[PDB]
């Protein structure tokens, strides 16, 4: 029962305290809420862009919709996952639920990683690059990433080494898209104004911190060790609170920014 996960894990061994299951089920939530504030506020805001940039908004829309659903699930099977012993004073997995499952999450970065990818190229040119060339490398390497991730967190509790080889082969596929993206950056910064270059910078630094947290959440109950001080419900908080912290800033604060470079690049915005 404890075998899937590490929240399953905790939950069938020490389980969670009234603080750790309140606040991860309260971060999950906000989590779920931004996205739909977020799904409105890119509908509403379609038409401040020229048509040609509309398909980013669109991208950014559809995101909203599949985070919200995905994140919303996957707060239900939170709370639902783990019930109250009187007697100890502590949420412990429920063998009559349906136990926390990562399926809703990484469905959510299947679904979600190749829009994303696919959004800044209807805002910014290339120069050199050509464009189904960097669209088929963002979705076979986005694809692959995802992938050999899931892979590796079937083994988080079975086998912790399995589950850093996949993270890492991971990784590599995360490396090249990094380097693929600020390409895109390099190439989308020469001949606009200065004012969307310097949006463009905002958002290659927003986009590298926002992700690189993915694989931080990933490794989080481990970064102490053997048995520190992380590996407990703590690191259990703070990996959804992570994940929670780059699903916006990936999904929502990304949007924006890209909108907001969009209007910049408004046909009136030239001479």
């Amino acid at each position: 029962l404890g075998n899937a996960n590490f929240e399953n894990f905790i939950g069938a061994t020490e389980g969670f305290s009234e603080i750790a299951y309140q606040f991860t089920s309260h971060i999950l939530t906000l989590g779920y809420a931004v996205m739909l504030a977020g799904l409105l506020y890119f509908i509403l805001t379609i038409k401040n862009v020229d048509k040609k940039f509309q398909m980013s908004n669109i991208l950014s829309a559809v995101v909203m919709v599949s985070a919200f659903l995905l994140l919303y699930a996957q707060a239900q099977n939170w709370t639902s996952s783990f019930t109250f012993n009187e007697e100890v004073g502590r949420y412990f997995l429920d063998p009559s639920g349906d136990l926390f499952n990562n399926g809703y999450r990484y469905l959510n970065w299947l679904i979600d990683v190749p829009m994303l990818l696919f959004q800044i190229l209807f805002v910014v040119s290339l120069t050199t690059s050509k464009f189904s060339s960097v669209r088929n490398q963002f979705w076979f390497s986005g694809a692959m990433m995802i992938i050999t991730g899931y892979i590796g967190q079937f083994y988080e509790v079975s086998n912790l080494t399995a589950f850093l080889v996949w993270g890492a082969i991971s990784s590599a596929f995360f490396f090249h898209i990094l380097w693929v993206m600020k390409k895109v950056i390099n190439e989308g910064k020469e001949g606009i104004s200065p004012a969307g270059q310097k949006i463009l910078s905002n958002i290659w630094i927003l986009f590298l911190i926002s992700w690189t947290l993915y694989p931080g959440a990933y490794l989080m109950p481990y970064l102490t060790g053997v048995d520190g001080f992380l590996y407990s419900e703590d690191g259990v908080m703070a990996r959804q609170l992570v994940y929670t912290i780059a699903d916006v800033s990936s999904k929502v604060i990304y949007g924006v920014l890209l909108g907001n470079l969009a209007i910049t690049l408004s046909k009136n915005k030239e001479l």
